[PDB]
């Protein structure tokens, strides 16, 4: 019954037999060893510990698990990171994010506007991955006119910091982070010239007990925010929805009762946890839950099997928009809790709430299909979702 499972294989979080291994470290070994002797934190206890005691469970090591550490706020241990923290946190302030909802809101009327005559669509590629990216690059000041260009950077841009990089793909992806560098250095320095109220141009202004971010920072903390913020808001949106159709009381309830939307994000969220683990390095030896771990290795939090914890979560396996109490650990826990979680929050609401009332009879073409997961380590989610609908007119 034990898994025989690879953590660092991104096939291990595209087969669909992930769940069922984490029930098995849930209940036998709640801090697990892989079969590379890589640990992992599978119980929401043990996320939570290990969270709470940063000192013990160091970022400065990377939060990758066969990677070196980047100089971004997610490889920085406290109290540098409440320094850079502080000072990107000033484009995400709570009057900023609200203030995006007419233009995030504009965004999801021209995205289903570009699909609602042909009454089929793939809810991956048409709704759900388009919208954080086109959400993120308006605050980057990438034009519509751009942003074809910088779709292609993203997209390589995952593959840059990924586990590995294939003598193929070593020449497009370093040149997708130069292409990246050099776009951005180029908006810091318009808006040095010239400043406006996007992101940029806060950032750049961005001051704490007299220091700012530097040119090195800026390019490295947006493409933080690019990365963060694009596919994982994505995956939520197309699995959450994935969850109403298969489910279609839980949709009808949430059509009958805008209400219920903030209570349906959240149960999204918890189910889609796009984010599958983030590593910590140990800075001494200790007992941990039943585990020996030995200073300088590195530990997964394993968030999906923390939101699937029957200790915490009463039938975990039922996706329910009406769950309370519902804090699930899709943003993590602690210092690093995700500094984009009001923004992807406010997005998935607001197309959510565009699609429940626009394509308001949305059906999955196959129920009985198992749709394809990206096979990444990191970031995981649905790569397609074929759906159909009864034909509208565009609100242009
Ligand atoms: C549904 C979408 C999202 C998910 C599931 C998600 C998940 C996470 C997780 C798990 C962490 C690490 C927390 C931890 O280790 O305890 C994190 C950190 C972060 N996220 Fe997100 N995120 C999302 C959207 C965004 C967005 C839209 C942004 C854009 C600003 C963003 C920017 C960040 C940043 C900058 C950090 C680093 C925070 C720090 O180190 O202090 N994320 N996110």
């Amino acid at each position: 019954i034990k898994p025989d499972v690879d953590l660092t294989d991104g096939n291990f979080y595209a087969s669909r037999q992930a769940r069922e291994a984490y029930r098995w470290m849930r209940a036998n070994q709640p801090v697990f060893r892989d079969r590379n002797g890589l640990a992992a934190a599978s119980t929401y206890q043990a996320v939570i510990d290990a969270e709470r005691q940063p000192e013990l469970f160091s970022n400065a090591g990377g939060i990758r698990p066969d990677q070196d550490a980047l100089p971004m706020m997610i490889d920085m241990d406290d109290p540098a990171h409440l320094l850079r923290r502080k000072l990107v946190n000033a484009g995400f302030t709570r009057k900023r994010v609200k203030d995006k909802e007419r233009s995030i809101a504009q965004l999801c009327d021209t995205l289903i506007d570009a699909v609602c005559e042909r009454g089929e669509c793939d809810f991956v590629r048409d709704l759900a991955a388009p919208l954080p990216m086109a959400v993120i690059g308006d605050m980057l000041g990438v034009l519509p006119e751009q942003r074809e260009m910088f779709l292609r950077w993203s997209d390589d841009l995952v593959t840059f910091l990924s586990s590995h990089v294939s003598q193929e793909d070593f020449q497009v992806t370093i040149d997708a982070f130069a292409a990246y560098n050099d776009f951005t250095r180029a908006t810091i320095a318009a808006r040095r010239a010239e400043p406006t109220d996007d992101l940029v141009s806060v950032l750049v202004s961005s001051e704490v007990d007299g220091e700012r971010l530097s040119d090195d920072e800026l390019v490295m903390e947006t493409l933080l925010i690019l990365i963060g913020g694009d596919e994982t808001t994505r995956h939520t949106l197309s699995g959450g929805s994935e969850q109403l159709l298969r489910n279609r009381d839980q949709w009808d309830l949430l059509q009958s009762d805008r209400e219920l939307l903030p209570g349906a994000i959240e149960e999204m969220l918890r189910w889609t946890a796009p984010v599958k683990n983030m590593c910590r390095m140990l800075t001494a030896d200790t007992e941990f839950h039943g585990t020996a771990l030995s200073e300088g290795e590195k530990i997964m939090l394993l968030f999906e099997s923390a939101n699937f914890d029957e200790a915490v979560f009463t039938d975990p396996e039922k996706f329910d928009i009406q769950r309370n109490p519902n804090s699930h650990l899709a943003f993590g826990f602690g210092t690093h809790f995700c500094m984009g979680n009001q923004l992807a929050r406010l997005e998935l609401s607001l197309m959510t709430a565009r699609v429940v009332q626009r394509l308001p009879d949305l059906r999955l073409a196959d129920q009985d299909s198992r749709l394809p997961l990206r096979p990444a380590n990191f970031v995981s989610g649905l790569e397609s979702m074929p759906v159909v609908f009864t034909p509208s007119r565009p609100l242009s």
